[PDB]
């Protein structure tokens, strides 16, 4: 028996009574209704919510191997037909995502560190601030650059020229499908296929982006297989191919060109618009908090320096700024509703029972802003991550990433771009606002899987 919720109608379930601009008010809503867990139906298909840590930790956690599957959606089914480590199930999911965490470790892709790569990136980010000449500016777009420019340089040889045009297509293209697919209407058109036939020009904008993009990818993978050294990588292209050798016998492995094209276009959509909108995110609440951001301040200067960059290694010795990074992804809650999984089996949750292949949904909101774990969780405060004395407080609820089986595979770079970005920015900047700070709002704009902040300028003046 599947948890209770709003009695669905004929043919579009509840969908007329829930805000599609604005889901998580929605199944907020529906818990002081039906509690932490309830079911919804978005057309013909049911979708079971978990509200608050308990539930979405018993799902993604407890009952981890049960929740670790992905439902493949008509979208999605004609994006990444599978392939890859997002939309992969299975013993494919299992051995391209355990690859992928191998590799994607600091040293894991030769020689060169994944932290170098990005401390290099952190320079030439800075270096266009200071094109900015300490001028009002809207962050979006070089921002957006850096976290693109290091999945660039994870798994292609070097980074792109900010300007290198090749680059800039690159990165639209990335961008438009994003703008897209993080509309409301996705949700619509996944619960209700025929709908789709209503957007042709999206829908062929969406396919002709993805062509040329996965285009792109498979010539960059051309190259590679003819400059190839199996003894020292370069990057993800590298260690998949050699990864691919070692296999070739096995006629029946999952590791072939089709899944490294796909793993690697994985890698960008879910770790370009997701860092940088979290970059964009911070340094508006520093831009808003000139107190927690001098005091950041006075950790660089004290442990790293002004001549140095920073390093990873800086934050075991860095508390504050840790807890102003970890309140920085909290506050900013990126992905409300999660991402969606679906049963791998038949299962029982606690008093019910979920059919195999539904639709799950662990609300990491709940989490994120659990009122008795983060006193005045709608206040920005670095300290919800911060004890007493001033030392780094850890927190189970401390979900941006998710948890579980899927948590996601990049955590140690998004962590890494944001320590290193945020961290060099406010070496060598000092962060100020055209108009008073108490005009600058904070409230997110959430309108699609993914929340945004609200637009704003900025102007980055040199200490
Ligand atoms: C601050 C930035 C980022 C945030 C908040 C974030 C968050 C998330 C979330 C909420 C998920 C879904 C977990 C689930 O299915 O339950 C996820 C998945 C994923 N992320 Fe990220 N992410 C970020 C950046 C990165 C980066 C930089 C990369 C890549 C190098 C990346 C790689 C992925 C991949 C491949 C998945 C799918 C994993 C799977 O289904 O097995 N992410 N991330
Ligand atoms: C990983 C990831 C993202 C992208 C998702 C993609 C490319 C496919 C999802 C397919 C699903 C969720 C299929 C299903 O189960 O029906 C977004 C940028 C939103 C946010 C951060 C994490
Ligand atoms: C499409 C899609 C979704 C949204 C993902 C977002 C926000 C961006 C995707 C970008 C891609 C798929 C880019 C590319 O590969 O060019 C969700 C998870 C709600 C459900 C399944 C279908
Ligand atoms: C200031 C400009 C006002 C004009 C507002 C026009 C609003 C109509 C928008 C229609 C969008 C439909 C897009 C369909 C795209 C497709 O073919 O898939």
């Amino acid at each position: 028996k599947l948890p209770p919720g709003p009695t669905p109608l004929p043919i579009i379930g509840n969908m007329l009574q829930i805000d599609v601009k604005d889901i998580c008010k929605s199944f907020t809503n529906f818990s002081k209704v039906y509690g932490p867990v309830f079911t919804v139906y978005f057309g013909m298909n049911p979708i079971v919510v978990f509200h608050g840590y308990e539930a979405v930790k018993e799902a993604l956690i407890d009952n981890g191997e049960e929740f670790s599957g992905r439902g493949n959606s008509p979208i999605s089914q004609r994006i990444t037909k599978g392939l890859g480590i997002i939309s992969s199930n299975g013993k494919r999911w299992k051995e391209i995502r355990r690859f992928s965490l191998t590799t994607l470790r600091n040293f894991g892709m030769g020689k060169r560190s994944i932290e170098d790569r990005v401390q290099e990136e952190a320079h030439c980010l800075v270096e266009e601030l200071r094109k900015t000449k300490a001028s009002p500016c809207d962050p979006t777009f070089i921002l957006g650059c850096a976290p693109c420019n290091v999945i660039c340089s994870v798994v292609f040889q070097k980074r792109f020229d900010y300007k290198d045009q090749n680059f800039l297509t690159l990165m639209k293209r990335f961008n438009e499908n994003f703008r897209i697919l993080n509309s409301p209407w996705i949700q619509v058109c996944n619960n209700f296929p025929l709908l789709i036939d209503c957007f042709p020009g999206t829908h062929n904008k969406v396919l002709k982006n993805v062509a040329l993009t996965r285009s792109y990818i498979r010539e960059k993978v051309k190259e590679h297989q003819a400059s190839l050294d199996v003894n020292n990588p370069r990057d993800f292209i590298d260690c998949f191919l050699i990864k691919m050798e070692q296999e070739k016998d096995n006629q029946k492995s999952e590791f072939n060109i089709e899944n490294l094209v796909g793993t690697v276009a994985d890698l960008f959509v879910a770790g370009t618009e997701t860092t940088s909108t979290t970059l964009r995110y911070g340094l508006l609440l520093l831009l808003k908090h000139p107190e927690v951001t001098a005091k950041v301040q006075e950790e660089i200067d004290h442990v790293i320096g002004r001549h140095r960059s920073p390093c990873m290694q800086d934050r075991s010795h860095m508390p504050y700024t840790d807890a102003v990074v970890h309140e920085i992804q909290r506050y900013s809650d990126l992905v409300p509703t999660g991402v969606p999984h679906a049963v791998t089996t038949d299962t029982k949750f606690r008093n019910y029972l979920i059919p195999k292949g539904t639709t799950i949904m662990a609300l990491l909101t709940s989490v994120l802003h659990d009122d008795k774990e983060f006193p005045n969780p709608n206040i920005f405060d670095p300290g919800h991550f911060l004890d007493k004395n001033g030392n780094f407080k850890k927190s189970d609820y401390f979900m941006p990433f998710s948890a579980g089986k899927r948590i996601c595979a990049g955590e140690g770079l998004a962590r890494m771009e944001l320590f290193l970005f945020l961290t060099t920015i406010l070496q060598n900047f000092n962060l100020k606002s055209v108009d008073d700070l108490k005009n600058l709002n904070t409230t997110a704009v959430t309108k699609g899987i993914v929340s945004l902040p609200p637009s704003y300028q900025i102007c980055f003046i040199p200490v």
